């Protein structure tokens, strides 16, 4: 699911597949280092600083699953675990640093639970801003102090 | 399910009634600080560094629920995150200390994976020393440097 978002050689962020969708964080510089995805049409929210587009039926098997069900508790991601308590998402300040864009929070079960954006470094936890989901919805949650990745 | 196991006025251990016996590590001094508890006949398997006892009608209510199904991510604990992968369960060295044993290590669904009984230092990572289950058995995983909890 996870597609790096090259900018002049240097990687600014990724891009994840996830259901029908292929999602990047509309702030990260740089164009996707896939050639059939470069080339599709790009809608972009400023609201849920998102800039999805819709997959090509020949990745969709490449499409990760995504969910709302997301209970108290820990979360996997490239940079370990995710604690998640209270609506909030948080890793142990310095896991993450920026070009960490766009990559997806995963359960247990491999559904992608939400999407990092940026982070509020708060003592010895950041606690991430990011896109998650709703009953079939894309809602955006971010802590005062967040940075962008 | 914990209940700690008192040593003369120190808490030196816990106890977890999980399913339908009443689980503690056989290495840890003192008695469970539960009246009905302690009254029970316990058999001890120096095997699996246990002590487990079959709970009575009126506590398993509060009898918690295990499972075999251990998927490599992570779980929760007291002490927050569990890594776990390669059949192997870890925590970031100095979460456990001694007086930890007995305490469970559940997923997202409050079912329990495993149980302490103590840990090898191994750097930033301590592998945790545990109790696991193995589709209807009780087996017991134990990494080289092992201290007990």
């Amino acid at each position: 699911c996870i597609f790096e978002v090259k900018h002049e050689g240097k990687v600014t962020g990724y891009a994840c597949l996830v259901g029908d969708k292929v999602m990047k964080p509309a702030h990260v510089k740089g164009v996707i280092d896939n050639a059939d995805l470069a080339k599709l049409a790009f809608k972009k929210s400023s609201k849920y600083d998102l800039e999805c587009a819709q997959i090509p039926v020949h990745m969709r098997s490449d499409a990760s699953k995504y969910t709302h069900e997301k209970p108290e508790g820990h979360y996997n991601w490239h940079h370990g675990a995710v604690q998640y308590s209270g609506g909030r998402f948080t890793i142990p300040t310095g896991a993450g640093k920026p070009g960490d864009s766009g990559r997806p929070i995963f359960d247990n079960k491999g559904r992608v639970v939400a999407i990092v954006l940026g982070g509020a470094n708060e003592g010895s936890r950041t606690a991430l801003s990011v896109v998650t989901w709703n009953k079939d919805m894309v809602t955006r949650v971010t802590p005062e102090g967040s940075e962008e990745w």
